[PDB]
């Protein structure tokens, strides 16, 4: 016998029923493709029956091993929990766990912003400003929330309509002690970080870096001299080919190495470059 899924919230069933042994997700959604699938588990494009509506859904891969293992895994539905509702963050529905296997249940979103790229070289700068804004928004909301993520990079920003973008993947986001955290990708990774240093300004770091990369249409180094030289507070030559003066001058501002000097969210935000 199995167990009926349960919620999973750190707060406080349609169309489903109990009776039939196949699953919650078997029963409550109609599988429409698959989006990605990784160590972690598996993405779905569903249909739910309860609305009619398009959702993504992730499930993990293999039962729990034990009680911290489920414990930790849980914890990404509390973090994204935290997040709550935001125009530029991807919204979870719900989440629930059977049969050892945890599902988030999310709005449906567009492609990330690693694939966009991968489809399309070197993206017009039109649409490199307006992800640049809207992750920007999601990181002044992370903060007001005093979250930090620690893995902002472009397979975790997914677009939306009209030049819209969201951030996702909040399982790598810290509390303002900090909470049990897995590696971001070094390649965006805020010098400070390597000192077990962080705050609001690394992740403003990491989307400077993801937008460079983006734009330049080049791949960033994960060590070495190269990552050296990409935080110095200048930007090589190797990677502006083709960027305008007024990007490159707001990228310079995100990169700044001194995570005391670099410029806020809400700074930047500011910028006559990123009204409206
Ligand atoms: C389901 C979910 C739960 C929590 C979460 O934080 C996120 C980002 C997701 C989510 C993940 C993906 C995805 C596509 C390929 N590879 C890895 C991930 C795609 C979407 C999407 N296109 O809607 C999506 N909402």
């Amino acid at each position: 016998h199995q167990l009926q899924p349960r919620r999973v919230s750190f707060r406080g069933s349609p169309g489903y029923d109990p009776s039939r042994p196949e699953s919650f997700f078997q029963q409550s959604f109609q599988r429409l493709s698959r989006l990605g699938h990784g160590s972690y588990g598996e993405v779905f494009k569903v249909r739910s029956k309860e609305d009619g509506r398009l959702y993504a859904v992730k499930r993990s891969m293999s039962p729990f091993r034990g009680p911290k293992d489920r414990a930790r895994k849980l914890a990404e539905v509390g973090s994204h929990e935290k997040v709550g509702q935001h125009p530029c963050c991807v919204r979870l529905e719900q989440a629930w766990e059977e049969g050892g296997i945890l599902y988030l249940q999310t709005e449906l979103c567009g492609p990330s912003l690693q694939q966009h790229c991968e489809a399309w070289a070197s993206l017009p700068e039109a649409q490199v400003w307006g992800y640049l804004r809207d992750t920007l928004l999601a990181l002044a909301h992370l903060h007001s929330q005093g979250l930090v993520h620690l893995d902002v990079k472009p397979a975790n920003i997914f677009l939306g309509p009209r030049g819209r973008c969201k951030l996702g993947d909040f399982g790598l986001l810290v509390e303002l002690g900090a909470g049990e955290v897995q590696e971001g990708d070094p390649r965006y990774m805020a010098p400070e970080l390597l000192q077990g240093s962080y705050g609001t300004a690394a992740d403003v770091f990491s989307l400077g870096l993801t937008i460079l990369e983006v734009a330049c249409n080049m791949e960033l180094p994960h060590g070495g001299e190269g990552w050296q030289q990409l935080r110095q507070g200048y930007l090589p030559p190797e990677f502006t080919a083709g960027l305008s003066s007024e990007l490159r001058s707001v990228l310079v501002m995100m990169l700044e190495p001194d995570p005391k000097l670099r410029a806020t969210a809400e700074a930047l935000l500011a910028l006559p470059v990123l009204r409206q």
